[PDB]
């Protein structure tokens, strides 16, 4: 019942936020939703798969905070093989190597250089501070890329950039912010690596598991959080089956949306009571098709496929055999409007249409004849809104933006959506809880 610290979410941000604080002998509880910790990473296990991340599940270089905390996790990595040539589809045929028009590939990387240079002028701190902060944030991604590009190819082929990074649509974000998102990555380079990916040996969701081995019973499943009542010094906190907490701060540790649904008293401050109102989830579906052999591998073909036609469920794949190369697999992201569009069908319809996309990118027909299937529809996740994460729609950066990861009185704010390096990302969760940890901690002895 009675705790230094309350933390709302056990995903790898308010997991990192507890874990930092029980470092220091602070008294700590986590209140998770779910009957697993986790969140927008989950690794699903069974004797088909052995076992697999329906959710998060790559890590970059320059991602040293889940690096360093996984390492002492004592997780593993391992590098996710990009052994051949990759696969390009457009209008029908498909391309095997880099990216061929000259002049629209010098509009190519003219594009990443402008959004990197526009970077520059954007606080990663801060981003509503930029000199142009307004007339970036008036703008939607669209047009910027419109305004830019003078080809139709870099025009369309940037949409799905926009597509892949962060599951939207370029006519619903703000330029500022995708601007400022990209840049917060490393810029263009970092973010979309032509290019060492790497995944845990074992699956992500470890990371969250063995924190939670670390806390042993001040963690606690099924204890979604409804009420947080401030107004009196020790602060009362409510879960769905009206049990009650008590502690001296409380770290929201959950993503913007899910913020909104929570009862605060006293209210939060009109400005933030709107903002965390006002960033939608992304939208994606991650699935995993899997077949005898690693047919791919053997054709010379990666196995990661950049599609860029109109009607084709997946947009992106991935290699995702195991380190050893047991169990071949493609991992492919089905995302954006294609995601919303393709939510309403049954799993299984799913499965045929994508093995159908693989028999023609790839050419075999052994595409068709998977052996198991496993996916996630983020859409329709309760506890997480959507995946991978929240984007700003146009002007809202900039009316309510500022207060992104302010205290309301005791009350402070982890969740990847509040970062300023990896925001969306493993990464930034990590960021984000060790941050609002440490304020926690100054608000102390
Ligand atoms: C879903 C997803 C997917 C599908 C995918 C992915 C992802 C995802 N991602 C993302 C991540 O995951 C994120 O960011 C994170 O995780 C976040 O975290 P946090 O902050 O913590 O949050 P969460 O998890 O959600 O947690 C929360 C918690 O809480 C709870 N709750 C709620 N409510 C409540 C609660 N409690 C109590 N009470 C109440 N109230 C919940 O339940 C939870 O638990 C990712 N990430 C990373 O890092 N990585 C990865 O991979 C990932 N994935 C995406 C995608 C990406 N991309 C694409 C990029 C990369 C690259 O790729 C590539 C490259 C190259 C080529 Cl060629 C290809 C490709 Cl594909």
């Amino acid at each position: 019942h009675m705790f230094d610290v309350v933390v709302i979410g056990g995903g790898i941000s308010g997991l990192s936020a507890a874990k930092l604080l029980t470092e220091y002998g602070v008294s700590v509880l986590v209140l998770e939703a779910r009957d697993r910790v986790g969140g927008r990473t989950y690794t699903i296990r069974n004797e088909h798969v052995d076992y697999v991340d329906v959710g998060g599940a790559y890590v970059g270089p320059t991602q040293n905070r889940i690096l360093r905390l996984s390492k002492e996790l004592g997780i593993e990595t391992y590098k996710v093989n990009v052994s051949e040539r990759l696969v390009q589809y457009v209008k029908g045929k498909t391309y095997p190597f880099r990216g061929w028009n000259p002049i629209a590939y010098l509009d190519y990387n003219n594009l990443w250089r402008t959004i990197d240079n526009m970077g520059k002028e954007i606080p990663t701190d801060a981003p509503w501070e930029a000199q142009h902060a307004d007339k970036w944030d008036k703008m939607t991604m669209k047009e910027l890329i419109d305004k830019i590009c003078w080809t139709k190819t870099a025009r369309r082929f940037a949409y799905l950039f926009v597509n892949i990074n962060v599951t939207s649509e370029p006519h619903e974000v703000s330029a500022l912010w995708f601007l400022w998102y990209v840049k917060q990555c490393g810029g263009t380079t970092r973010i979309f690596s032509v290019g060492q990916e790497r995944k845990f040996v074992g699956g992500s969701g470890q990371v969250s598991e063995r924190i939670m081995d670390l806390l042993g019973d001040q963690v606690k499943l099924n204890h979604p959080v409804t009420h947080v009542d401030q107004s009196s010094d020790n602060i009362i906190i409510e879960t769905l089956n009206h049990e009650h907490y008590e502690c001296k701060y409380v770290i929201n540790a959950i993503p913007p949306t899910l913020t909104a649904k929570i009862h605060f008293r006293p209210e939060l401050p009109a400005e933030r009571n709107q903002l965390i109102q006002r960033l939608p989830m992304g939208a994606v579906i991650k699935c995993m098709m899997y077949y005898k052999e690693a047919f791919w591998k053997k054709k010379d073909y990666c196995g990661c496929m950049i599609i860029e036609d109109e009607d084709a469920p997946i947009s992106i794949t991935l290699d995702d055999t195991k380190p050893d190369g047991s169990l071949p697999a493609i991992m492919g992201f089905i995302l954006a409007r294609k995601a919303d569009r393709l939510a309403k069908l049954h799993k299984e319809i799913r499965k045929k249409k994508i093995c159908e996309l693989y028999a023609k990118v790839l050419g075999s027909q052994e595409a068709l004849h998977p052996v198991h299937y496993e996916e996630k529809n983020w859409c329709e996740e309760q506890y997480s809104g959507g995946c991978y994460t929240a984007y700003f729609p146009p002007g809202i950066m900039t009316q309510y933006g500022r207060v992104i990861r302010q205290p309301v009185g005791r009350i402070f704010f982890a969740g990847t959506e509040t970062a300023t390096k990896w925001s969306g990302y493993m990464e930034g969760a990590v960021e984000a809880g060790e941050r609002a940890a440490r304020e926690v901690l100054n608000g102390l002895g």
